[PDB]
């Protein structure tokens, strides 16, 4: 398999995602990606047109999103839905792929909330707002109210980081489903399923049932001295690839601090500082993206059940982008099996068994 | 890419073993819900552990309301792949899999639900029917026919359906098994395994090898004809599907197996065409090409002539093949290793952000 997309700090097609996250929306980031450079004037003025003209779901699906219990993963919403969308705007031709992914990047707000508002508050939603960004659009559907300038920068903020990063099991499944030349909707509903599984996605999730636990940051130091002895794992802390940090973290921080002031936040994010410089005093570790992706989160009003969707709505611009690359040179390795059973028996009729 | 006990694939002695038993014993002499049981339970089943299996498989046939009433929104025209995959999604959120030791319920209820998920949807949208998802048949075999035609099977059909689950049940790794495996890898529920299994197989490298082949057959009305049509293709290098094998050497051991059965229902239904114009075609491909027909070759006009939709066919094997796909899941949850080889970067070097104006 080859790739143009991103290498490791983080790049994307030679662009560093922290000059990105400073100076684009999420759709200048979503064009680069998918079709191939970052858009000029005209190209992004036409293609944020054509995306605002893509956020309604079909009465079919909304119908399907009613059936789906208010206790259910949200993680098998966002699955259902794109399998569902499928069956009613299908992929007919490879030609229409970029069509496709404009869709389910325009639409996956509304499959999000649509189900989420109906199941949890009894109401069924309008599926258009007026804010011109695919951030904004997500607060405007999750809360039925204009977004706060802040909250829609760090939404946008958000998306560009978590975009893309190279092979991991999500983006793997993406590639092999691509490699039996299947549709857009089945590579996309397969990586779904493998962000399900809590040993790939669920991280910020998991950094905020850490970081809620504590009272005071004198609390949560002391506490973390006991897991850190213990040998505990600690959520949002360390990476397989970079050494030094990752560079998403430094971004997301800035962001968290100026949520956690407009808020009036006293506890949440001086817990988040404290765990933060005890891990590098006592392990030199430094946090990875998930970590203060929570807090921030949390100050925007987020259920952290919907943490992991909101990584789908951004990372299925990745996941698209390695199809087009795996359609187009179609190289993967081919698995083979090591046989570790029985050898071959004669057939045992039921009689004696 | 991992390790397995459930299958061998071209090694000396018996050409396909499913845990060391010859698949064309299993085929002749065993029901599918023995080869399930084998490979979701360890060995295969004694009289009590099959009755048993059976009234629980039994009791598991019925859909839930708002599973229904989603099958009947998706569209007549969709691709019944999309409709089986939409299902799994939809069953997943209703009866979960809440903890790894409901795994084996959960694999049992999809085998006996699968066919209703596919006969529902067909029926509702291709006669405008709502049918009862329940028969008198005791096998998966039976029942998906009761459910197709809506009367009782004949004891050949019942008898060439078992054969047909039985011979696709499993097949070691594949593009579908390891897509079923790297989402097991990530401990994900067995509904995203399944699920992102019907997704690979969906895609013509992988699936629906025996759709093309129906469409061959079903352009000849003699023998002679499909003959001088077959060698105009080979002049063209057309690609003649149900022909070779990428591991298999001599024979696909599902061939002689299932073209037997071919045989005896071509007799059945007075077929003097179907049969005649696919022997021609195996013949003038061993002649032109020593090349063999693999599993899909004759499975065409078995399914053809028992009633099936050329577009119902791919769905039959999810049928089946789910038995092996949550076998693989299992193994890989008690072992979790797997490789999953990380890309070379081909792109440009790292370059300056610019600004809106300046593009």
């Amino acid at each position: 398999g080859q790739t143009a997309l991103s290498t490791v700090g983080l790049t994307y097609r030679g662009y560093d995602v922290r000059d990105l996250a400073a100076a684009a929306i999420f759709e200048e980031v979503a064009y680069l990606l998918l079709y191939g450079e970052l858009p000029n004037k005209q190209q992004l003025d036409a293609y944020l047109k054509k995306l605002q003209g893509q956020r309604d779901l079909p009465q079919a699906l909304k119908e399907v999103l009613e059936r789906i219990p208010k206790d259910a993963h949200p993680m098998d919403v966002m699955r259902t839905g794109a399998s569902v969308l499928g069956t009613l705007e299908p992929e007919l031709s490879f030609d229409q792929q970029r069509d496709v992914a404009d869709r389910l990047l325009a639409a996956f707000p509304a499959i999000m909330t649509y189900w989420y508002r109906f199941t949890h508050e009894g109401q069924r939603i309008d599926c258009n707002s007026d804010e011109p960004t695919i951030g904004g659009h997500f607060l405007a559907l999750l809360h039925g109210k204009k977004p706060s300038e802040l909250h829609v920068k760090v939404m946008n903020v958000s998306l560009i980081l978590y975009a893309e990063h190279e092979f991991n099991a999500s983006t793997f499944t993406a590639r092999v489903c691509a490699s039996t030349l299947s549709d857009l909707y089945s590579c996309v509903t397969g990586a779904i399923g493998s962000l399900r599984g809590p040993l790939h996605g669920g991280a910020n999730e998991a950094a905020m049932e850490l970081i809620e636990r504590f009272s005071s940051p004198q609390e949560a130091t002391a506490e973390l001295l006991k897991m850190l002895e213990r040998k505990d794992k600690i959520m949002g802390f360390g990476h397989a690839i970079y050494k030094d940090s990752d560079p998403r973290n430094e971004v997301i921080k800035g962001w968290s601090k100026q949520l956690a002031d407009e808020v009036g936040d006293k506890v949440l994010f001086a817990v988040s500082e404290a765990i933060d410089k005890t891990m590098w005093e006592q392990k030199k570790l430094f946090p990875n993206a998930d970590f203060y992706h929570a807090s921030a989160y949390h100050f925007m009003g987020i259920p952290t059940k919907l943490f992991t969707p909101i990584f789908v709505c951004s990372r299925t611009s990745g996941w698209t982008a390695h199809v087009f690359e795996q359609r187009a040179n179609n190289r993967i390795i081919r698995p083979s099996a090591e046989y570790t059973g029985v050898e071959q028996r004669a057939f045992v009729p039921l009689e004696q068994r």
